[PDB]
């Protein structure tokens, strides 16, 4: 399998010749880097902005959130009446997320469901929000990816896009020595399941920690 | 340091095995292209599949292609289009496009593909001056690398606002990043278009580290 050698020189080049950065995004990345598999690279955040604008999304779902880099890139790409429903795992990094979203003037476009993502997603599938999302970004605990995926399939509209982060898990999914690891096994299972899942169109991208695109078929 | 997943043959084989939905038609075309002097110009199956996804994602009906070869990219595009969809495909070689037409017929999509045979410069000038101006949903640029700016500027007028422009080989085997590669026309042209895209406020941009570098440029609405 022929490929481009991802030397620091080539990765620095991709960054320098494609990343449109600003002080707000840069400052958030810097702050996040000083804290305890949730560091979104700027190339990924920019792709997220592109895909949102590409499908004419006004309503999106997020599972994970953390300091809110992926959420900020999403919201910035949305129209003035757009909304991100962000299912935030914990309140620990909420006050950081809130600061940058306010600073970038997107806080009015972001709604936080604070607490257990299984519970917010269960409420959402039984709510008026069912089948109304244009895009879903799954970036939470890896053991719950199947649950998040099945819930996202009911939450997104036909033709909607589901995005699954970390599907390569540092290459561990491909590593035969990594045996019995719950996160690796769950990601291996969802990856295998997606290949033969006729409900979606599929693309697994070798960007950041592996980024899977699953378009819900009409 | 920029952290990344090591692209070992094991990891690349995994991406292929766990995501590529293949068929005999696509497989046979890749096999027939591999037995030609310029086989390395073919897009890998993961790129073809992404092309199908993006076409379906934006609800595209009408697409532009510059650089057809044996037509793998064209076939993936046409297959993703609705029954009344159209690909306007530009290519210099009749020989390579005579191979392409066999697979397009076999996959029942030959009716969806229109070939402008000859120099793409003249084909795109004719298209910009015609009824086709601003009617394309997607443009795939994958021809001679020295003409990428010309192809890009023409694609910007040919695609509708919100339309997607896709530029292949923007990493050129890493040569664009290689300081020892000096005075090479293809490398210099790709370096120039890459630098130009970064500050081009007419588009939303994403440079993907897939295949030989794949640049996505969404024409903004205004
Ligand atoms: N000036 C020009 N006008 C039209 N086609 C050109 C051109 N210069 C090069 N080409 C074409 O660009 C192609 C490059 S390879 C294209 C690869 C193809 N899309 C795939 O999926 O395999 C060749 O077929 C070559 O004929
Ligand atoms: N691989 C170097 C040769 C090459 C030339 C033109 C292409 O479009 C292409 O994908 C590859
Ligand atoms: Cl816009
Ligand atoms: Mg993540
Ligand atoms: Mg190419």
């Amino acid at each position: 399998i022929h490929h481009v050698e991802l030397t620091q020189s080539v990765l620095q080049y991709i960054r320098d010749s494609s990343v449109r950065d600003n002080d707000i995004l840069r400052d958030l990345r810097e702050e996040t880097s000083k804290l305890p598999t949730m560091q979104i690279p700027p190339e990924q955040g920019q792709l997220l902005s592109l895909l949102v604008r590409l499908i004419g999304a006004r309503k999106t779902l997020e599972v994970g959130v953390f300091t809110g880099y992926s959420t900020l890139c999403t919201a910035l790409a949305l129209p003035a009446d757009g909304r991100v429903i962000a299912c935030d795992l914990s309140e620990e990094w909420v006050s950081i997320a809130r600061r940058y979203w306010q600073r970038a003037g997107v806080a009015d476009r972001i709604e936080v469901r604070l607490g257990d993502a299984h519970h917010s997603l269960e409420a959402l599938v039984g709510s008026e929000h069912r089948g109304t999302f244009d895009l879903a970004f799954i970036d939470a605990d890896k053991e719950s990816y199947d649950f998040y995926y099945e819930h996202a399939l009911r939450l997104v509209r036909p033709g909607g896009l589901i995005i699954l982060d970390n599907t390569l898990w540092s290459g561990k999914v491909a590593d035969p020595s990594v045996v019995g690891d719950p996160e690796t096994d769950s990601l291996r299972r969802i990856n295998a399941k997606l290949l033969t899942d006729e409900r979606v169109d599929l693309s697994m991208l070798p960007i950041a920690d592996g980024l899977t695109l699953a378009r819900k078929r009409k």
